[PDB]
């Protein structure tokens, strides 16, 4: 995705806590 760019909390791969290395 990469487009949301709003509190990451929708995705949150800007956590990257799991290893979610990708943006909102």
């Amino acid at each position: 995705l990469c487009t949301y760019k709003v509190k990451p909390k929708l995705q949150r791969f800007k956590l990257y806590f799991l290893g979610t290395v990708t943006c909102p």
